[PDB]
């Protein structure tokens, strides 16, 4: 019935292929000098009026967490020594002066054409144990959830995104917010299931037939402003190995 809300701008389903080139793949600076990471879009990112490109921030073992959404808007909490620019196909991410937490790894993403990411920018200043989650044999199938509170959850669409051990970021599955409309990309389509309670706060992937390269870690992950990935869960790791 009503119009929901959506994580990119052609799902929309009710009336009312982009690939990111991110450069450099890493960037050495010093303290308090200026970072410039650019992306460059196969296809236009201007969309009625708007321009569907955003910037996230990435440290080991945490989510991506939103900087500049719609090319230029600074999200909230965000300090401005970062900003965005750019419209149509070609984008920058500016930070300056860089700041000793400001090491990480960044990544473009677009919401025009369902949602793709850069290759990512690891920005380094001047013993590890790695979670492996769990483990299923080729084959094999599993069940992810994750919970939402704090906000009205059956306003926002949302998504599932994968990150590879390359680093590599997929999205995997968005469901509108009333749950009407699903989306998949071709790598998962007819094998994976994207679902959601709207009155217990529940969103869910179902993961069958698993591949070897399934193998990533899992974060479910809210649509916000203007199709920006605006709060993202912890991830949940996927091992698929015989």
């Amino acid at each position: 019935g009503k119009i929901e809300s959506y994580a990119a701008v052609n799902h929309i389903s009710q009336l009312s292929d982009i690939v990111l080139t991110q450069s450099p793949a890493s960037l050495a600076v010093s303290l308090g000098q200026r970072a410039t990471i650019s992306c460059k879009a196969s296809q236009t990112l201007d969309y009625d009026g708007g321009t569907y490109m955003n910037w996230y921030q990435q440290k080991p073992g945490q989510p991506p967490k939103l900087l500049i959404f719609a090319a230029s808007n600074l999200e909230s909490g965000i300090p401005a020594r970062f900003s965005g620019s750019g419209s149509g196909t070609d984008f920058t991410l500016n930070i300056h002066p860089v700041e000793e937490e400001d090491a990480a790894t960044y990544y473009c993403q677009q919401s025009r054409e369902d949602l793709t990411f850069g290759a990512g920018t690891k920005l380094d200043l001047k013993m590890l144990v790695e979670s492996g989650g769990v483990l299923v044999k080729p084959g094999g199938s599993l069940k992810l959830s994750c919970s939402a509170s704090g906000f009205t959850f059956s306003r926002y669409a949302m998504s599932w995104v994968r990150q590879t051990p390359e680093k590599r970021l997929e999205w995997v599955a968005s469901i509108s917010s009333g749950g009407s409309y699903t989306f998949y990309p071709d790598s998962v389509k007819g094998r994976f299931t994207i679902s959601r309670n709207n009155a217990k706060n529940f969103l869910y992937l179902k993961m069958s037939s698993l591949r070897s390269e399934d193998t990533a870690m899992y974060y479910c992950a809210r649509s916000g402003n203007d199709y920006a990935v605006d709060y993202w869960g912890q991830g949940t790791s996927v091992t698929v190995s015989s």
